[PDB]
RNA sequence: GGUCUAGAGGACAGAAUUCAACGGGUGUGCCAAUGGCCACUUUCCAGGUGGCAAAGCCCGUUGAGCUUCGAAGUGGCACCAGAACCGGAGGACAAAGUC
DNA sequence: GACTTTGTCCTCCGGTTCTGGAACCACA
DNA sequence: TGTGGTTC
DNA sequence: TGTGGTT
């Protein structure tokens, strides 16, 4: 309900080692205590425990079985009865097991599916289960917080709330379980960890009437917590595994019921390729099974195969596969799958039903995921060094051991923390101590914290660059942490210790005692994806109650109504456009008097959405220039050299194979062609490689196998040892190298926070991995060892780099949404200023379904991980809480393919750079200009500067503006997508206005397209309607309500096919003809 | 100034373009930002493990020397975390088949 | 550079389920 | 504003 | 090319 932030703080423990060893001892104690109680809970559960399987990561084993639990549980219970000196009934094994299980279901209600408060369950039971003289849980004690009906009865009047106390107390079996435990001599069930032989710490002596220390109460809660979430996962894994088995069986008899002979045929296919495979021997059940990844682009290959003869030779089937791959190599599947699907015996899989193989691939995915699906969540006890938990410390006033944050205890910015209870270690004995004050290492992050009230040392103020007035806040709980790397070690040194302090920060809205900001009633956010919907009824009165008054920054959220849409990307991290709700009674702007751009708003005819500004929120490193292009090329020059040098080293290695027909085919590829016509290698290593080739040329055929093979391996060593010194020096220049480093603020940097610099780092990792796992013996597989780490420090740098990019991306978006711009003065040299009125909503694209998937090619999956847009989305929701900024999503399908101003569909284009058209030393054509020149054969045609090149993936969106041939509307693709999201917000856009899935059928005697009813909006418009044709391309609606479905598209602007419903294929080719067909025809002249 | 609208910090193309001493401090990191030496890992490279060492880093003041108008300028940025868990996918190696 | 199949190892990205309390009464 | 057992 | 990203 309130924004919680963690500020991690480092303790200066140099001058006091006795406390550092005490903090470490306290860490081992709290972990031991939590492990003790957690292990107890697992025995009460008396079900199977599963652990991580060694000797193979994947499945799971049974660490401890149910009988093992019950047998060990009873051993503890019987021994406890003896320890408690029980002279009453001992209870049968079954009685004691049932009691323990009852207790367990009270301590972890998630085990049976109920809800549980780890705070109040641990408070309720620790003393009754560990205090010899405890009276809690029963109904005897008069202390405790008053019931809710007693608080009402004294002020706030009762009748129903006193009833709910009794009817909940009736279903409370705590008192009976406790009394049962007592009658069985288990009145203390467990031990108080601190007051037990397990701990060697000389704790402060127990007061009268005390058995439990605050340290034990922390330990016990943290055991309940982990035990609750795990039981929740035990239930979740089992449920999800049940729905998989149901998915498998509900699929075969709902997809290919009458298609049983094809199932038997693809099975023959999958074992055909299984036996005929030269790869590694199969071990998985679904090995060589037909997956969607291998069938990528099978739709195109199948239609092209349909226009062929079943008895035709292979090459016309095969060359029909090569043409589908050449159209785009990224979105293509397996050649060998299509090669075997062209064989006549297997042709029936795609001939009869052209969608059967993709259907059966979904079945195979269900088969594989089921073979790996777990049925239980692994159970892992805490450990002080392997799986650490951290000792908690309540704020001042809390019930645990507390701490105060001491502002400026030792100097201007020399803060301190006073632990009111701690551990001190002197000459090997741990002793509990009071009131230990520990200085904190300097932290500019702490400069955002100011003390609020001297009488209440918990209060604070919270600074933020995007808030004119500091937020009010309070210190919260803290936890003592160490680094994971300084944990598994022991050594003999005096290990940094940190305190992770939770800060609770109150937003300006929260400070006014309102559950939600007043503008939250205008925007409906739905689901976990925060799908944004506008209450068009309510924004007419909101503008009346909240008129724009010009207040900037955080002071303007209660005046005006603005939404900022954001188009995340890789080239530019964020592209935004800001719109303001305003009456259509407006005027001309301050610049040159041009009617402003606006969008109509559904419902209100008096109100429009006026465009305020658009901006490219580039993170540093996302610029480009002649010199920047050069440095980025040079920074990877030697890397790209070594990468191709290694690729030919492996060609040389294959020449020493024991397989005649492998070394001969490999030795051919080395002598047939020159070594480096592209000049991609280094000179000196290439010369060394050429020497070894010409040396082997004077031995090939002349010599014997075991004498030629021996020389090939001896030439690999010379060349590998040579390249080994090159990899050695390259790394020296990467770490120790003296490259220029920016000072102060500077725009236009080499890498910055860009994708390319992170990939510049990633590229180095991949090559080093490839270099270390390079094999001098042909055919051998070299993988990493079962617990190895590779390039630890480089890997940690790559991860930190992505973390910094993520947080700076979200902050840039939020600072812009609030209306702050980082501006330079050179007398101040950069400062956040409030330049614009803020936006109450940040509108992102709905991309939750744009996930990594095996159907996607790996290069597309890789970019999605580089991008990690969902991470950006989650970091936005985090950082927006304090500022009262709503972040929502908009349905994004075709957001980048239709014009935001016009509505007409379009194509993403690039413009020719002047580098390639200048007559004085022209630079080579890029990749996309080459592919375009080749498709239309424009080798003899002179391209001009800024010539539009339709590539389908450029940064410039082009759409037809009218029937005029050539009349284009061009706008930044990302900004056009951003404005499309805005246009969809104010009009309640549904995809059914533009795209429709239909199936053929009979309605009024004629064959028509029956639209699929998906969602209430598609049903509200097209349920009673049906589409007819005269030609098969252009469809028209009626009013009455093959085997594959048909997708109909529509141009809302009426420019393409007069906005009639058109089949998807021909629709996008009409779009192509009016843009690409025109640009090509004009270049040819 | 050329191209393109959204008319904005507009977007594309183009033309243009660091020592020293002393004092204090070194939360997590990033910005061209991936530490150094030794030993071990059978072997040289990569990677890892361990050991050692001084610092390297910022900030301030006083000097120099640079570089633009005697003055100024020799650093900027971001930060909500903890544990466990279930998934989704990358990466590397070998064979084979493909643009 | 891009793409597929086989296995096995290290890594990363996304989401879940717990969490980072409050307050009364007898103490001696 | 104590703690420690106790209830919310 | 055809949801979203962009070699």
């Amino acid at each position: 309900s309130m924004a919680v932030k963690s500020i991690k703080v480092k303790l200066r423990l140099d001058d006091m080692p006795e406390i550092r060893a005490g903090l470490w001892k306290l860490h081992k104690e709290v972990n031991a205590g939590v492990r003790y109680y957690t292990e107890w809970l697992s025995l009460l559960r008396q079900e199977n425990l599963y652990r991580r399987s060694p000797n193979g990561d994947g499945e799971q084993e049974c660490d401890k079985t149910a009988e093992e639990c019950k047998a060990e549980l009873l051993e503890r219970l019987r021994a406890r009865q003896v320890e408690n000196g029980h002279r009453g009934p001992a209870g049968s094994d079954d009685e004691l097991l049932q009691l323990a299980r009852q207790l367990y279901e009270l301590l972890v209600p998630q085990a049976i599916g109920a809800k549980g408060d780890a705070q109040q369950i641990a408070r309720k039971f620790l003393s009754p289960l560990a205090d010899k003289d405890a009276v809690g849980g029963l109904g005897i004690a008069k202390a405790g917080n008053k019931p809710r009906w007693v608080r009402m009865r004294e002020a706030g009047e009762w009748e129903e709330e006193k009833e709910k106390a009794e009817t909940r107390k009736s279903a409370d079996r705590t008192a009976d379980v406790l009394r049962a435990l007592a009658d069985f001599g288990l009145k203390p069930l467990m031990r108080v960890y601190t007051d037990s032989e397990m701990s060697s710490v000389e704790w402060k002596p127990l007061r009268k009437g005390q058995a439990v220390r605050t340290w034990d109460r922390d330990m016990f809660q943290q055991a309940i917590e982990r035990m609750m979430s795990w039981e929740s996962w035990n239930q979740r894994v089992g449920q999800e595994y049940a729905k998989l088995v149901e998915q498998k069986n509900r699929f075969e008899q709902k997809n290919f019921v009458g298609q049983e002979h094809l199932v038997h045929l693809v099975n023959q296919l999958q074992q055909d390729m299984k036996e005929a495979s030269p790869g590694l021997e199969s071990k998985e059940q679904t090995a060589h099974y037909v997956t969607g990844r291998a069938l990528r682009g099978s739709d195109k290959v199948f239609e092209k195969w349909g226009k062929l003869a079943p008895d035709a030779p292979f090459d016309l089937y095969d060359a029909e596969i090569k043409n589908v791959q050449r159209r785009n190599t990224r979105r293509f599947g397996s050649h060998d799958l299509f090669a075997k699907l062209a064989e006549p015996e297997y042709q029936a899989l795609w001939r009869e039903d052209a969608s059967f193989l993709t259907r059966y691939a979904v079945y195979n995915s269900i088969l594989r995921k089921l073979n790996h699906a777990k049925m239980f969540a692994t159970f892992t006890l805490p450990d002080a060094t392997a799986h650490p938990i951290w000792t908690r410390f309540d704020k001042l006033g809390g019930n645990l051991h507390q701490y105060t944050f001491l502002f400026n205890e030792f100097g201007e910015r020399r803060h301190a923390i006073r632990f009111h209870k701690l551990l001190k270690v002197e000459n090997g004995v741990a002793r509990e101590v009071d009131d230990v004050t520990v200085p904190i290492s300097m932290s500019e992050q702490l400069d955002n914290l100011l003390p609020r009230d001297p009488n209440e040392p918990i209060a604070l103020y919270f600074r933020d660059y995007g808030a004119e007035q500091h937020f009010t806040g309070e210190f919260g709980g803290a936890k003592i942490q160490c680094r994971r790397d300084q944990l598994a070690h022991m050594h003999r040194r005096r290990r940094d210790v940190y305190l992770n302090v939770s800060v609770r920060v109150q937003s300006q809205s929260e400070a006014r005692g309102e559950r939600r900001p007043p503008y939250a009633a205008v925007f409906r956010l739905v689901g976990d994806n925060h799908r944004a919907f506008v209450h068009f009824d309510k924004l007419s009165d909101y503008l009346a109650e909240h008129p724009d008054d010009g207040k900037l920054g955080s002071e303007g959220l209660l005046s005006g109504l603005r939404v900022m849409s954001v188009a995340l990307g890789l080239r530019t991290s964020a592209s935004i456009s800001v719109f303001r709700v305003a009456r259509k009674d407006e005027l001309k702007p301050n610049s040159k008097g041009r009617v402003p751009f606006f969008f109509p708003i559904k419902g209100n005819d008096n109100l429009v959405a006026v465009h305020e500004r658009s901006q490219l929120l580039k993170l540093p490193g996302e610029t480009e220039s002649k010199d920047l292009r050069a440095i980025r090329e040079e920074r990877q020059r030697t890397l790209r050299q070594l990468r191709t040098q290694l690729a030919y080293l492996r060609l040389l290695v294959r020449c020493g194979s024991e397989d005649v027909g492998r070394r001969e085919r490999s030795w051919a590829k080395l002598i047939e062609q020159p070594v480096d016509a592209a000049n991609h290698m280094t000179p000196d290593w290439r010369e060394a490689f050429e020497n070894e080739l010409q040396k082997l040329k004077s031995l090939h055929g002349i010599c014997s196998d075991k004498e030629w093979m021996d020389a090939v391996y001896e030439s690999v060593r010379r060349v590998w040892r040579h390249m080994g010194k090159q990899v050695r020096d390259w790394r020296k220049d990467v770490r120790s190298g003296e490259r220029p480093k920016i000072r102060g603020y500077a725009k236009d940097v080499v890498g910055g926070n860009s994708i390319e610099q992170i990939e510049y780092l990633e590229r180095q990792y991949k090559f080093l991995k490839s270099w270390s796992f390079f094999g001098k013996v042909s055919g051998q597989v070299i993988r990493a060892e079962k617990g190895s780490r590779f390039a630890i420090t480089l890997r940690e740098h790559i991860d930190h780099a992505k973390e910094d990019r993520l947080k700076k991306l979200a902050d840039r978006i939020i600072m812009e949404a609030l209306g702050y711009v980082y501006a330079l003065d050179e007398r101040g040299k950069g400062k956040w200023v409030a330049k614009y009125p803020p936006c109450q909503l940040i509108l992102l694209a709905e991309l939750s379904e744009y996930q990594f998937n095996n159907d996607r090619p790996p290069s597309e999956n890789n970019q999605l991980m580089q991008w990690s847009h969902r991470g950006v989305f989650q970091e936005l929701i985090n950082q927006a809480q304090v500022h009262d900024l709503l972040v929502g999503t908009m349905y994004a399908a075709f957001s980048s393919r239709f014009d935001a101003r016009t509505g007409a569909p379009g194509i993403r284009c690039r413009r020719v750079p002047a580098r390639c058209t200048q007559e004085h030393n022209p630079e080579p054509f890029p990749w996309w200009l080459n592919k375009f020149v080749v498709e239309h054969t424009l080798d003899a045609c002179p391209l001009r500067a800024d010539d539009l090149i339709p590539t389908g993936e450029g940064e410039i969106f082009v759409s037809p503006f009218s029937a005029e041939e050539g009349d284009f509307h061009q706008i930044h693709a990302a900004l056009n997508a951003a404005q499309n999201l805005q246009q969809r917000l104010w009009s309640d856009f549904d995809i059914s206005q533009i795209r429709l899935r239909c199936d053929w059928g009979e309605v009024d005697g004629e064959l028509v397209l029956i639209p699929r009813l998906t969602g209430k909006r598609t049903a509200d418009s097209y349920s009673n309607k049906v589409f007819y044709t005269n030609t098969g391309v252009t469809y028209y609606e009626r009013e009455r309500g093959r085997e594959k479905s048909v997708v109909l598209m529509r141009d809302p602007s009426g420019i393409i096919n007069r906005g009639n419903w058109t089949r998807q294929k021909e629709f996008w080719s009409m779009v192509n003809q009016r843009i690409e067909g025109y640009l090509v025809k004009q270049i040819r002249s």
